[PDB]
């Protein structure tokens, strides 16, 4: 499994990473779960938050509990790992009723290419 | 042996070769070499030229006839493969005497990571 590929799917986990702070702060003091995609309150435009692999990271979800607010990063079309190309990685947060808040990761992409952390899961059955 | 790696000490060798023709103009006009602690009469700050993995450029180096001028890249302390963390390569001005400016590349990264014009050569002795 390509290094180039993870580091690459590593950008998007990262930008993402950059806007927990600004997310879980919204939603514990307004109860809302803030979207980007027109600047917001102390948010950038979601094809503002780019890098060299990310196209975009969008901020949204359904509030909850728990939390449930979603960041969702988005791969570039092009100049990316060809599985890679407009897929998403997820981030939601959770336990906002518990203590710490935690931030469970999740991708739309192979989990040959994620880390252990945001892959899923899969067993048989009877 | 890691292309990733590999691919790490590939932007440091591009970012420092990027500011050869400049250093060059400098040694032909003034017969001088040109530091860049600070930015100074065309060159940026070190620090202000850098890339993913690579933290800064610095130019410097002992002038003769020559020509003795260096162009050091130095990699991050951290986000870059832990054997190249802070690791540096370095571009060298020679030949200014006899014909056409030539760049002697060197780096004190291991061997097992450099192009191979960039690596030292061990022999053995009596």
């Amino acid at each position: 499994i390509s290094e180039f590929a993870r580091a690459q799917l590593s950008e998007a986990m990262t930008l993402a990473s950059g806007l927990k702070t600004k997310v879980s702060d919204i939603f514990s003091q307004d109860g809302s779960c803030p979207a980007n995609t027109a600047a917001t309150a102390g948010i950038e435009k979601d094809t503002d938050i780019n890098g060299k692999y990310v196209a975009k990271v969008t901020t949204g979800g359904t509030a909850a509990a728990s939390g449930g607010c979603t960041i969702v990063a988005t791969m570039k079309a092009s100049d990316v790992a060809t599985p890679l190309r407009g897929k998403t990685l997820t981030l939601t947060l959770g336990n906002a009723d518990k203590g710490s808040y935690t931030w469970a990761c999740t991708s739309n992409a192979d989990n040959k290419y994620l880390p252990k952390t945001c892959q899923t899961a899969t067993t048989t059955t009877p």
